[PDB]
RNA sequence: AUACUUACCUGGCAGGGGAGAUACCAUGAUCACGAAGGUGGUUUUCCCAGGGCGAGGCUUAUCCAUUGCACUCCGGAUGUGC
């Protein structure tokens, strides 16, 4: 719930591939800003769900504002802020511990 | 039912993966203790020459469950071709 680089969006069609869903989402997220990385898993905790990094927290928050909720293979989807920075955020701010 | 002598009718020979290394067995070698080699084994490296074990791994659909906060690949089972 509170800023972050990083946005977390899950609620996707489970279907797409991590490939697939990669190049799909960076061409969606580019539109409002430089993206440094989008992170997929198709395992069982993990399916679903994506983190895109953004450079700037605004950024991030601009984009929660304006996809909550888009339409998306037929799926609303649902954006959260992530719970912890991602690691390339944690070395880039030298935060990261193990 | 068997063997013996004769006539007639049928039919192609050799074999059992191959090349190296064998200190050890057999051949118990015809000259005052002896062969080597070779031949037939046992041991030991390969072109892998055919098979058995299908663990592991690659490609793609079906079924079940998951709303999951990760950043060292990886949910479970069935089918097709390797």
């Amino acid at each position: 719930t509170r800023p972050n680089h990083t946005i977390y969006i899950n609620n996707l069609n489970e279907k797409i591939k991590k490939d697939e869903l990669k190049k799909s989402l960076y061409a969606i997220f580019s539109q409002f800003g430089q993206i440094l990385d989008i992170l997929v898993s198709r395992s069982l905790k993990m399916r679903g769900q994506a983190f895109v990094i953004f450079k700037e927290v605004s950024s991030a928050t601009n984009a929660l504002r304006s996809m909550q909720g888009f339409p998306f293979y037929d799926k609303p989807m649902r954006i959260q802020y992530a719970k912890t920075d991602s690691d390339i955020i944690a070395k880039m701010k030298g935060t990261f511990v193990e």
